[PDB]
């Protein structure tokens, strides 16, 4: 749906703060949340600025880019910044896939400006890593 | 293991160019792998410019950002050329999110540069869809 670059940053911005906060001052709820018992998990953000622990979305055809799947069973096995870091690639990359999903019909100056844009504020790998 | 801008956009340009092969040249061989009866199907482009129609991979905790997962299964519910423009444009994203998976370390003029070598083509849609 977000269709114009302003549209498809607004969107982007409301999933990375929903992420951020998961990733930071909810660190500790979003933990527990990936339980290494339960099935596969993934971080989403949504537009609504909220960030949800889930199960893989069951979507044919694909629709939106989906999360890094399963960050819940390695989470015990590695330093606890290790997997956090791990997180925050992945759901800087995962940002990154959906904009530029929404992005598909952009020509070549409206892809520099939207990743302009997203390239504005520091990445959360950058965040969580410090 | 790519970590320089060039050593990313080397991985990225031959990733692509095994994708970009699926999609045009190979489109009738590609078409025919991702079988709607077989189980869920990616295609996945390779460092040696080799395409791969496969089960999605099984890695914990998750390597490289994964690609759309069962394109097969909605291979016939569309019209060939918007199947064929589902999959290049999810094809795009994932160049874009591996890229930025190995670049999790670039700084910010970095993550610039690399982005301004992957727009420097055109994107695997805007081929596919002429």
């Amino acid at each position: 749906s977000p269709r114009t670059v302003e549209e498809i940053f607004k969107d982007y911005s409301a999933r990375r703060a929903a992420l951020l906060r998961a990733l930071t001052k909810d660190v500790d709820d979003f933990y527990s949340q990936c339980d290494p018992e339960k099935e596969n998990l993934c971080l989403y953000g949504h537009p609504n600025e909220s960030w949800e622990v889930n199960l893989p979305a069951e979507e044919v055809p694909p629709e939106l880019p989906e999360p890094a799947l399963g960050i819940n069973f390695a989470r015990d096995g590695m330093q606890r910044k290790d997997w956090l870091s791990l997180v925050a690639v992945h759901s800087d990359c995962w940002l990154l896939s959906v904009s530029f999903y929404f992005g598909a019909r952009l020509n070549r100056n409206e892809r520099k400006r939207l990743f302009s844009l997203i390239n504005d504020l520091p990445t959360l790998f950058d965040v969580v890593t410090g």
